C-alpha cells in the first residue's frame, strides 16, 4: 500500500465533519441512520445486506456490537478485534462502521451506543434489530433486557426496525443447516420478479413508507411492485384511496394499488385464541417481573384473579393482531418484504412477556417482515 | 443562509470517513484525540482554550457534558439543548463536537462516552478532565465516582490529563469572583513572554512530551521556554543529560536546559507531613468504601490498628508528593505550565481517598499545572 496522502485524509475527514456540524438551524433534512444490531458481522450477514438496500448513498449504517462479558473484560486485545472486523467490513463492498462495547447483558451494551455513538451530525437516527425467535425455549429471564431495549429506543426518541425471517438470523455453525446458509444469503444477490408490499396501518408512522421507497429503487428491486395495503373507514372507500393517493404522490413511491381493508379488530374467527392462549400459557399471572410477583402475596395467594394487564383491560388489542395475521397470509402470502407498522405499547401498564407474545403472532408464517416505527417526529422533509 | 449544497457536504462528510477508515494496518499515526469533560460549555472556559492550544489542526476534541438527572430524564427537549451548545462552539472560533449524555452520576455518565463516542478513526484516545478542588469540603461520597472515573480510563488503555488552576474552573454565578472571571479567561488571549516547563519523570509516559512540544508550536507561546526537568541517577550527569538530549532530539521540541535533580524520594524536611496527616486526618481507617469500612468488624472493633492500607506500605510514595511539591515551588514558581508525570497507584490495594490525597499534594500552590499520564503504548511515531 504506496499512500504517503494518509495525513491528508485524516484532516479531510475531519474538516468535511465541521463543515456538516454547522449548517443552518432551518435547512436540516431527515438522512435516515440507523444503528443494526448485528453481533460480530460474519454472523446475522442478512442485516446486513437487507439494510445495505436503504442507507446506501444517503445515510450511514453502523454495525454495533455488544460483547456479553460478566467477567474478565479484555480491553487490551480487543483492538485488534476492531480492526479485523472493520477489515471485514472494507473486504466486502460495504458503506459501514463498527464499534463494539463491553457489558454484562445485551441491554445496557446497546445503551452506550444510543445516547454516545457517533460524532455531531453523523448520529444513529433509528435503531434496527433482528427479532429474538427462541423466546419461548427457554430463560425468559433475558426476554426482559431485549423488550426494555425496544422500550428504551421509543424513549430516546428512535424509530425501530424490526426484522423477521422465518428462520433465524445468526450463523455459527447438515441438511437441516442447509436451511440456514442459502435462505441467509437472500438479499444480496438473485432477487427475482416479486412484490414488495407494505401495510400502512398509523398515522404517525412516517418512516414506514420511506422504508420501502429506498430499497425498490435499488439494483435487484426495480422488477417488484409496491402495493400500499391500508384500513381506513367503512362507508367511503373511493375517496380514502384519493386520500392516500395525494400522500402517496408525495412520498413518490409509484404503487401499484391503494387496497382499502374493512375487516380490522373484528373477529377473530377463534381458531388461533387456542394458540395464543397456550402460548401464554406459563405466563399466566407468571408474567416476568420479579418485584410485582412478590408483590401479590399482600393482595392474594392465588394469583389467578385479577386479569386488567392480561386480557381484562387489552381485549381489542391482542385480537387486532390475530385478525392481522390471517390478513397477511391470505393477501401477502409470496411477497418479498412485508413493511407492516409495529404495535407499541405502554411502559409499565403491559408487561414485557405481553407485549413480546404481540410480536411474534403478528408474525407466524411470513415472508422477511419488517416491523417499523417511526420516531413521529418530521418525515418527507426528505428530497425537500 | 443561501446554501442549497448541504447534501453535497453530507456525503464528502462519510465517504472521507470511509477513506480513513480504510488504511493500511501498519501505517497508522499517533494523531492526539481527547475527549475533555467541559460540562456545559459556556461554563469552564478555560479547559476550552487551553485544549484548543494542542489537538489543533492535528486531533480532534470532543466536549463531553454527562447531565447528571437522577429522576425525570427529558430526552425529547435535549436535542434543543444539543444544537444550541453545538452553535456555541461554532459562533467562538472552535473546532469541537460535543455530545451530551444522561445518567445519574458523572462515573457511569463519562462511561458512555469512553467505549461508545466517535466513528471509525475518529475515536477519543485521551482523556482530560479537571481537577475535582472542593474534595474536602462536603461529600466524601462523590470523590468516589471521580477516581473510579481515572481508574477506569486507565482500564480502557486511554491517556489521562488532569488540569488543575489555582482558583476554579465553573463559571455559574463580586471582586472575591473577579479573582474567577478574568483568571478563567487567561488563555485563549494575552500571552506574554515566560516558560513552559516540563518534568519527566516516567519512562513509559510517552504523551507528556508530546503535549508541550504541540502547545508551544503556537501563536500565542513561541515566546516561552521549554524546560525539561528530570530525575535520573546519582554519579554521572553529564551522559544522562546526553541520554535525555538524543530522546529530546527526535521529539525536536527545542528545548532551553536539561536539569537533572538528585532529591527526589529523600527528604521531606519535616514540614508537610504535618498537612498531609491532618489533610487525611477524618479518613484514617474511615477510607471511603462501605464494603471494607463494614467488614473490619469481623477483626476487629478499634480500626486502626492496621496501617497497610494507610501508610505502612506506601512510605516513600506518599514521602515522594511531599518530595515533589518544593521542588514545584523553588523551580517552577513564576511559569505558564507545568508538565508533570501524574502518580497512578493500583487499584484495590490502594484507597481511593488517598489517591486522592496524593494529587493535591502534588498540586498545592502552583500555576496551571498539567497531571498528565500517557497509555504508554505507542508514541513518536507522530511526524513519522
Amino acid at each position: 500500500w504506496g499512500s504517503s496522502t494518509q495525513a491528508l485524509t485524516y484532516h479531510q475527514a475531519l474538516t468535511h465533519s465541521l463543515q456538516l456540524c454547522g449548517v443552518a438551524d432551518h435547512i436540516k433534512t431527515f438522512r435516515p441512520q440507523c444503528l443494526v444490531m448485528t453481533g460480530a458481522p460474519n454472523s446475522r450477514p442478512a442485516i446486513l445486506h437487507l439494510v445495505h438496500a436503504f442507507t446506501k448513498n444517503v445515510g450511514l449504517m453502523l454495525c454495533g456490537h455488544v460483547r456479553i462479558s460478566s467477567r474478565r473484560p479484555n480491553f487490551k486485545e480487543l483492538n485488534s478485534d476492531m480492526l479485523r472486523y472493520q477489515r471485514w467490513l472494507l473486504n466486502n463492498n460495504s458503506k459501514a462502521f463498527y464499534t463494539c462495547v463491553v457489558a454484562e447483558d445485551l441491554r445496557q451494551g446497546t445503551q452506550y451506543m444510543l445516547q454516545a455513538a457517533g460524532l455531531g451530525r453523523l448520529r444513529p437516527n433509528t435503531l434496527v434489530i433482528g427479532f429474538k425467535n427462541d423466546w419461548r425455549i427457554g430463560d425468559i429471564k433475558e426476554v426482559e433486557t431485549y423488550i426494555n431495549l425496544i422500550h428504551d429506543a421509543f424513549d430516546f426518541q428512535y424509530g425501530v426496525v424490526i426484522l423477521r425471517l422465518r428462520e433465524g438470523l445468526d450463523i455459527s455453525h447438515l441438511n437441516v443447516a442447509d436451511q440456514r446458509l442459502l435462505d441467509s444469503q437472500q438479499f444480496q444477490q438473485k432477487q427475482g420478479k416479486g412484490t414488495v408490499d407494505v401495510w400502512w396501518l398509523f398515522d404517525d408512522g412516517g418512516l414506514t413508507l420511506l422504508i420501502p421507497y429506498l430499497i425498490a429503487n435499488k439494483k435487484k428491486w426495480k422488477d417488484c411492485k409496491i402495493r400500499v395495503f391500508i384500513g381506513g373507514k367503512i362507508n367511503r372507500i373511493d375517496h380514502d384511496r384519493r386520500a392516500m393517493a395525494t400522500l402517496l404522490s408525495k412520498f413518490r413511491i409509484d404503487f401499484s394499488d391503494i387496497t382499502v381493508l374493512g375487516d380490522i379488530n373484528t373477529k377473530p374467527k377463534s381458531e388461533g385464541l387456542t394458540e395464543f392462549a397456550e402460548m401464554i400459557e406459563p405466563y399466566k399471572l407468571r408474567e416476568d417481573d420479579m418485584e410485582q410477583e412478590a408483590a401479590e402475596k399482600l393482595k392474594s395467594e392465588e394469583p389467578w384473579r385479577i386479569t386488567a394487564n392480561e386480557l381484562e383491560l387489552y381485549k381489542a388489542k391482542g385480537n387486532r393482531q390475530i385478525r392481522l395475521n390471517e390478513l397477511l397470509k391470505e393477501h401477502s402470502s409470496t411477497a418479498n418484504l412485508i413493511v407492516m407498522s409495529m404495535p407499541l405499547a405502554r411502559k409499565g401498564a403491559v408487561s414485557s412477556a405481553l407485549y413480546m407474545a404481540w410480536l411474534d403472532t403478528l408474525s407466524k408464517d411470513l415472508p422477511p417482515i419488517l416491523l417499523v416505527r417511526g420516531n413521529h417526529q418530521s418525515v418527507l422533509t426528505f428530497y425537500s
